[PDB]
């Protein structure tokens, strides 16, 4: 039937309704520290999230999207590896059933608890769904998350959580800062891949930050809290939403630090 994270519709599956799951630019990947190489011709990331507007808040029933408003050049990132202007569509996170897992790349083989990916659509291809369509349609932010001291601005999100718990609801999310959830640093490896869930289209420049934020256990207890499930069906807890890490292939993993 219809794709998930279970055992007969998990990402081993995929590949039958998406063919491109096999394909040369998946994602996520394993980075390999020592084998990524540091390119000096990479610029510093540019975020500027200053006039972001979020608007909704939404459980699509494999996470749960935070949705800004992407009429205009309100919240942008550039520089880094990208040319041209991306525009922040939504954000959303991937997390497991335990502390040890719930990340979808991995560092020297190296699971985080969890791992927030930020949406960003080429504004030269004028819409989202023009730009899933082009081989730079995309840049997404990676950062990882790890179980510490609480994260202040991440709370507005996982409060309302309650109120979007099955499948199909959603929930108004104005005035939320997407800039709390920032590592103080922007050291980012890079490479070329694909959307990380079907349709799994070949449009992304991954951005992975190297330096991971800290969230409180208490925090993710709440992730762990959703349903896959819609109202009135039987209760299967949101999580292990994550895909495993796919062959590299011919494909060379940039830092833009030593
Ligand atoms: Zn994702």
């Amino acid at each position: 039937h219809h794709w998930g994270y279970g055992k007969h519709n998990g990402p081993e599956h995929w590949h039958k309704d998406f063919p491109i799951a096999k394909g040369e630019r998946q994602s996520p990947v394993d980075i390999d520290t020592h084998t990524a190489k540091y390119d000096p011709s990479l610029k510093p990331l540019s975020v500027s999230y200053d006039q972001a507007t979020s608007l909704r808040i939404l459980n699509n029933g494999h996470a749960f999207n935070v949705e800004f408003d992407d009429s205009q050049d309100k919240a942008v990132l550039k520089g880094g590896p990208l040319d041209g202007t991306y525009r922040l569509i939504q954000f959303h996170f991937h997390w497991g059933s335990l502390d040890g897992q719930g990340s979808e790349h991995t560092v020297d083989k190296k699971k985080y608890a969890a791992e927030l990916h930020l949406v960003h659509w080429n504004t030269k291809y004028g819409d989202f769904g023009k730009a899933v369509q082009q081989p730079d349609g995309l840049a997404v932010l990676g950062i990882f998350l790890k179980v510490g001291s609480a994260k202040p601005g991440l709370q507005k999100v996982v409060d309302v959580l309650d109120s979007i718990k099955t499948k199909g609801k959603s929930a108004d999310f104005t005035n939320f800062d997407p800039r709390g959830l920032l590592p103080e640093s922007l050291d980012y490896w890079t490479y070329p891949g694909s959307l990380a869930t079907p349709p799994l289209l070949e449009c992304v420049t991954w951005i992975v930050l190297k330096e991971p934020i800290s969230v409180s256990s208490e925090q993710v207890l709440k992730f762990r809290k959703l349903n896959f499930n819609g109202e009135g069906e039987p209760e299967e807890l949101m999580v292990d939403n994550w895909r495993p890490a796919q062959p590299l292939k011919n494909r060379q993993i940039k830092a833009s630090f030593k």
